[PDB]
């Protein structure tokens, strides 16, 4: 426990399933944690992981359970206490089907003593996006499709500006995930 803590920019949280939860802040962390675990005792009494990992995870079980939920991201900046981003707009659910919810995850994610769920406003999200996208004069139309919005961007862009673009996009969907706003590249000429 300080025993997994002394085998390493990591927190080590303790389960209710008896296992050790190691959380990294990155990929290259979370390999390299791994490789050193494997090579000795607590091989098999710890996991390590990390916000993009278990925001798969979960996506994955509310794809069954909760298969049309609107919602944006799980972030772990405090891995004990999860905060589950939802939209207000497009929520459906009552206050106690939100804390059913609540508990459901907090099962699903045994070294959380709590999960958070906050109502995230569409106008924020999709607002970021257009501020990103204006900060690169990046012309885009914006196109609304079932149930999410894709900000075209649209131009006969050089290779620098696809990677800024691309750059700015994997940023985005960091913060926000890539339920609801999608982006793409229209190229012309």
């Amino acid at each position: 426990e300080l025993d997994s803590l002394l085998g390493q920019r990591f927190q080590v949280l303790p389960g209710r399933d008896k296992m050790l939860y190691v959380a990294a802040q990155n990929e290259r962390d979370t390999l390299w944690a791994r490789q050193v675990l494997a090579r000795g005792d607590y091989d098999k009494n710890a996991r390590v992981i990390n916000e993009n990992e278990e925001n798969k995870r979960i996506s994955i079980w509310l794809d069954t359970y909760y298969p049309q939920l609107a919602y944006y991201r799980i972030h772990f900046d405090e891995p004990r206490k999860p905060v589950f981003w939802l939209s207000r707009q497009r929520n459906t659910m009552s206050k106690k089907e939100l804390e059913v919810l609540s508990q459901k995850l907090r099962a699903l994610m045994p070294y959380a003593d709590s999960v958070n769920i906050t109502l995230m406003d569409d106008v924020t999200a999709a607002g970021q996006a257009e501020a990103g996208l204006k900060q690169q004069a990046l012309p885009y139309s914006r196109r609304n499709h079932k149930g999410g919005v894709t900000f075209v961007i649209q131009g006969a862009l050089d290779d620098v500006e696809i990677l800024r673009a691309r750059q700015f996009v994997d940023s985005y969907y960091r913060t926000w995930g890539g339920r609801y706003v999608q982006f793409a590249i229209e190229l012309k000429d």
